[PDB]
């Protein structure tokens, strides 16, 4: 917990890059829980790459690249909005154990339990940033929304 | 299961291509019920693009790009292998209410049963081909495939 500060911020300031660029303000970012270094960092690319799975976490881990599975294991993924199925999915195949959520008050999926039955930590910061920029997007852009939760 | 031979065809001809290009030999295609029609097919990337996101499920959703939710509710996602909990989650995410699967001997999740009580309807044709092709790579790179499988 001692670099959920570090991480939420650095999440949160992906959400704002991707937010000025046309995307839906989404980010994350993975960090060691020893030494507070930082793997990766993301923000979605639906409207910035014409993607359909670039969400923000996904798009998080692949810009840590490719890792043996033992880096993952002490890892935290940071995200400003709590985990749709797909990212979830995604945390659990890495098996990273903690996610600590910027909000769940937008969205949420039955991932964020899901995570905490497979044995994860999850952890909802509640930061009012994260909710402002997702609800701003939502009032905005419905439509674009809704499609990237496939709905 | 109408277009269950065509579907599974392309994702195997998906995965002898990755196989070729040095490859992770796991394919997919995405099929519309209705008339046949191919949205996309893809395969496992990890090493051709380095990674950590690209499974051939995800590779073949990345491949039928941006779609509106409604499309995916009548269609059925072909993989060669059965699915990990990242690409399980993907399926679950954009509700695509069919998962054919070539085969789950070499590999097999949690995700096969979570599809299921999540309402998702799984096939598996335990192809010959594909598992195969895939016995073959764990034998010979068998690092590079717990890479993959996050282990
Ligand atoms: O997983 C969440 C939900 C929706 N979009 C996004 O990028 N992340
Ligand atoms: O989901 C499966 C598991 C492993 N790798 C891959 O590409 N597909
Ligand atoms: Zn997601
Ligand atoms: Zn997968």
């Amino acid at each position: 917990s001692k670099w959920d500060q570090k991480g939420m911020d650095i999440a949160y300031e992906e959400a704002a890059l991707g937010y000025k660029e046309g995307g839906v303000p989404i980010g994350g970012c993975l960090i060691n829980n020893k030494d507070g270094s930082v793997l990766g960092r993301g923000h979605n690319m639906r409207f910035q790459k014409g993607s359909a799975t670039l969400h923000g976490e996904i798009s998080t881990l692949e810009n840590c690249g490719r890792l043996e599975g033992k880096v993952y294991k002490d890892t935290t993924l940071y995200t400003t909005l709590s985990p749709c199925d797909m990212c979830t999915g995604a945390i659990i195949m890495y098996g990273i154990p903690r996610c600590v959520v910027g909000e769940n008050v937008n969205f949420k999926s039955k991932g964020e339990k899901y995570l905490q039955t497979r044995g994860h930590e999850v952890v909802v910061v509640d930061d009012e940033r994260c909710k402002k920029i997702m609800k701003q997007f939502i009032d905005e852009r419905p439509q674009d929304w809704f499609e990237d939760i496939g709905e």
